[PDB]
């Protein structure tokens, strides 16, 4: 009896993983779990791991995939999953997730994947008492952003702004984007009614260069716990992350939350609640086909997320989640959630697919080298057009 479990929950990501895994291990003693993380932020080497495994006709028994155009795009289209919807009627998921959730793992008649969680990508974290220690507010808007952190540098703090490795480059630009904008023209990029290189799209590439001039210049040697470490540490004031940047802060820092950090929408995104989720699906093939079907039933169970999402910085995708097993940063998300218009991540794949998502980082490469807004929205429109972006 065995279960394989394939994510990118490796080192300081796994507790929520791990609690489910025990959660899971009382519930069917005889099965093995094989935890079988790919190490590597928002799923780049994971991606390409599972790429080879799928490929090669060996799929693990469930894997870590984002609901939207990430799932549907790669391996639902591929004829490689398991249609969920005799499963979804089984448990009554219709009525337990939101609708718009439900759209997002749906495809062509059938659902693809159960998930467990709500991430907010847009969070602008930051340290109550090191800001007044310098003597400045949190940022409401890009422009007040980059007036603070040029005050910063007068100050003596010669990069404000923390920021890692590649993806956290894109994770950055993706709310520098939603600012400029706003929420329907982001959407217009993804359906393909708004281009890259119109004069609107051009300008949060504009906007971006300036706030890059803000950051730590080793960024591209650094993960992103390590740049949330920066503001930690005050090295910066500010770093623009997903909450899984609390859970890290509470859950292995056991930092309090409010007090020993704070949080703000990422600046110029203030009611918008820019979204992506964590599923799990069914592989054909799967070795294990019955302990994966009871996985899927424990992540999509209210005992599942309310054990593990505390502990992770995201939310449930649960309706019915009860907000007092979660801190003041889970319950301030749990309000958001439900007032503020939701998009999608394009980082974190809700908008796009990985053809398109998989290029993105060369497009910010090419940023990095010749910060030239019109070069990058060029480059990616080029994307866009080779793979039909919109045809999903
Ligand atoms: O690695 C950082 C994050 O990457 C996201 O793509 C993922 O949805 C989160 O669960 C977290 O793992």
């Amino acid at each position: 009896m065995k279960l394989e479990i394939f994510s990118w929950w490796a080192g300081d990501e796994g507790p929520a993983l791990e609690a489910l895994i025990r959660l899971y291990k009382q519930k069917y003693p005889g099965v093995e779990v094989i935890n079988a993380t790919v190490t590597g932020g928002a799923g780049v080497n994971a991606r390409a791991v599972l790429k080879t495994r799928m490929l090669g006709g060996d799929p693990p028994d469930t894997f870590q995939v984002h609901a939207g155009m990430e799932l549907i795009g790669t391996w639902v289209v591929a004829n490689r999953m398991e249609d969920l919807s005799a499963l979804f009627r089984q448990e009554g998921w219709l009525q337990a997730f939101p609708k718009g959730l439900i759209d997002l793992i749906s495809y062509k008649g059938g659902i693809w994947s159960v998930p467990v969680n709500i991430h907010r990508s847009n969070v602008m974290w930051y340290l109550p008492a090191k800001l007044k220690g310098w003597g400045v507010n949190p940022p409401r808007t890009w422009d007040k952003f980059l007036a603070t952190c040029q005050t910063l540098k007068q100050k003596g703090l010669e990069a404000p702004l923390a920021l890692g490795e590649n993806w956290t480059q894109q994770h950055l630009w993706e709310s520098v984007a939603l600012a400029v904008l706003g929420p329907d023209d982001w959407n217009n990029l993804w359906n393909g009614k708004l281009k890259f290189t119109d004069p609107k799209a051009v300008r949060a590439w504009e906007v971006f260069g300036r706030v890059l001039d803000c950051a730590n210049k080793d960024a591209a040697g650094l993960s992103w716990q390590q740049a949330v470490d920066r503001v930690v540490q005050g090295k910066a004031a500010f770093n623009i992350m997903g909450d899984w940047a609390a859970g890290y802060m509470t859950t292995t820092l056991k930092l309090k939350p409010g007090t020993d950090f704070a949080w703000a929408p990422s600046p110029g995104t203030q009611g918008v609640f820019m979204m992506l989720s964590d599923s799990f699906g069914l592989p054909k093939g799967a070795k294990n086909r019955q302990n994966a079907i009871n996985w899927l039933r424990l992540v999509g169970s209210k005992e599942g997320q309310d054990t593990s999402n505390p502990l992770k910085g995201s939310i449930a995708a649960r309706l019915d989640s009860d907000p007092s097993k979660y801190n003041a940063y889970g319950q301030s998300a749990m309000r958001d959630w439900r007032s503020n218009r939701i998009v999608g991540s394009l980082v974190h794949g809700a908008v796009a697919p990985e053809s398109f998502m998989s290029q993105f980082g060369t497009v910010m490469e090419i940023f990095l080298q010749t910060r030239n807004p019109q070069a990058a929205a060029n480059a990616a429109q080029a994307i866009a057009d080779q793979v039909g972006l919109g045809r999903l």
